[PDB]
């Protein structure tokens, strides 16, 4: 079978932790009434929910609240459990109730209110600065989770709301999150496919944080870049062929050895054999300004096959590509 | 009603900046991992906190770490926006970090470390340029708090840490102090029964930092006559008769009147006539080495009924009690 695997970076922080903070099944939740809320507009579609942009009646303060599909109750006890731990926490969407209308019943959280720019206009505006500032704001919110021994397992564009004006950044939609216990095998379905880590795509469930670093390395090249999204597959099988022909699929094999993956049937005819390219072959003139020396150094040790040799949130802090941030 | 007042000094600091600095019912608080300090041993209790001495993991460096009993959630964010604006300030308590335990979710504040020296350790072998020496590092604290907007309204010696060995001051526990703004109507509900001052007593709301220079002069004048507490109130009406024995009733009623106060009934059977005391009076054997004309010059401009004509934090710097610092 498999080599086991841990994390490199708060491995037992569950573990030395009573049942009561991971052990979600057995969390109480208490639904309060959703009549001091008036839903005003539709802000997206979540995942399996629905986001609206809301007014306390109470104090006339605007707030976000989601109103989640019960799908799996399971789930929902676990998104709260985990919202309820990371309540505080910085740069991560905070939880300030959670309700159900009287008459649907259905669960709804409520969240600080976060007033989102529209970054598909000012995506060409956004300088070298303004891509280091955003990415350490991340790592704290990642550094953080992970201490709390929680993986986000969904790191991607979608879930990273920025208001621009007070240059202020959350990550959202815990939906997906779990806790960390050393040697767990978890479900490989989980993050968006272009935002999959290698491990997720060979079927290895022994992973840990560091996926979520390989979701903040695809963030990174296709912002550095502009190329959305990085890695393009069309289907999870395809997506370790579009990483493959960057990694090169030497490091792959290395990567499949090392922790005896049988990698599946599926990849016989697609996978093929591919070099492993140069981080500068993807720089181009419209792109340039956003790229540097330390910056390709940065991804070049996000963006590895090994989830164990990526930089953890808290190495990825002291990189030199953020010598230049607050 | 009664007459409106605003402070002498700093008058509209606040008015003059944005809302960000002041309006802490809209800071956003950031509660990092508690998991980072080790908790060591308990060191003192307060009436909704506790402090305790801890080590913070990744550098080895002991800290005091503040456990709050969340009794109001505003409360805990004007004391941590207080102690942002101030972080770093001459004498004022550094504020290292704000986490919360994973399991507990407890507010928790972290501050430096202070080796404090007995309150009543040193007090024997305290010399007048000592208390002159220490009294000008609180008037630091408080003439930059005060310049910064923001008055204590809890000035006591409980709430100034001392290393008497590195001649170290800080001012603690900001968890009653508040933003200055003129003709702003305060709670009267603050500050320690021997410390507050008349205002407080009377409830005339519209204080300002004179309030902190009150408590000041209360900590002075038990210093130097070695009489703890100087006014010893049973309950907050008896405070005010303790206050009239000493400055007598006739400035009383000529400060509620020049504010149109309306005095208390439960004050009715209590108060009585009492004469205007010389300072001179309180001298004695065991504490004339501390009492010099100088000091009680300077007591006598802190503790006035009439909040408007105490000294500055930046007057009292200047008198010349603190000509030898
Ligand atoms: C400069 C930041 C940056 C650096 C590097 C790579 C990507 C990005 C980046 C680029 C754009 C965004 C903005 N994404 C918004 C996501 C989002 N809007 C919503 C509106 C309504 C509802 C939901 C759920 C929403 N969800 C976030 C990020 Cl983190
Ligand atoms: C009469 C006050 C006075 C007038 C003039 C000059 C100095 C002082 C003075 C001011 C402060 C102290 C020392 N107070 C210690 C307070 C204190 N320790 C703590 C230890 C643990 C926890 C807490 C909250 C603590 N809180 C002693 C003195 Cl002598």
């Amino acid at each position: 079978g498999p080599v086991p695997s841990r994390a490199r970076v708060y491995t037992d922080v569950n573990t030395h932790r009573p049942s009561e903070y991971w052990d979600y099944e057995s969390h109480v939740v208490e639904w309060g009434n959703q009549d001091d809320y008036q839903l005003v507009r539709k802000l997206g579609r979540g995942k399996y929910s629905e986001v609206f942009e809301a007014i306390n009646i109470t104090n006339n303060e605007k707030v976000v609240v989601k109103i989640l599909k019960p799908v799996k109750k399971k789930k929902i006890k676990r998104e709260i459990k985990i919202l309820e731990n990371l309540r505080g926490g910085p740069n991560i969407i905070t939880l300030a109730d959670i309700v159900k209308d009287p008459v649907s019943r259905t669960p709804a959280l409520v969240f600080e209110h976060v007033n989102n720019t529209d970054f598909k206009q000012l995506y060409q505006t956004l300088t070298d600065y303004d891509i280091r500032f955003y990415m350490y704001e991340i790592l704290k919110a990642l550094d953080y989770c992970h201490s709390m021994g929680i993986m986000h397992r969904d790191v991607k564009p979608h879930n990273v709301m920025i208001d621009h004006e007070h240059r202020k950044l959350r990550l959202i939609d815990w939906g997906l999150a779990e806790f960390y216990h050393p040697g767990q095998e978890y479900n490989v379905r989980v993050a968006s496919r272009y935002f999959k880590g290698p491990e997720l795509l060979v079927d290895y469930q022994m992973y840990d944080y560091s996926l979520d670093m390989w979701s903040l390395g695809c963030m990174l090249a296709s912002m550095i870049f502009r190329k959305e999204p990085f890695f393009h597959g069309h289907d999870n099988y395809d997506q370790l062929v579009r990483i493959a022909k960057v990694l090169g699929t030497e490091d792959l094999y290395d990567y499949i050895d090392k922790y005896n993956i049988e990698l599946d049937p599926r990849f016989n005819d697609i996978l093929g054999r591919h070099s492993r390219k140069r981080w500068e072959r993807f720089v181009h003139s419209e792109n340039q300004h956003l790229v540097s020396p330390e910056a390709l150094d940065f991804l070049d040790k996000l963006l590895r096959y090994d989830h164990q040799s990526r930089l953890t949130a808290r190495e990825a802090m002291e990189h030199p590509y953020f010598y230049t941030v607050v």
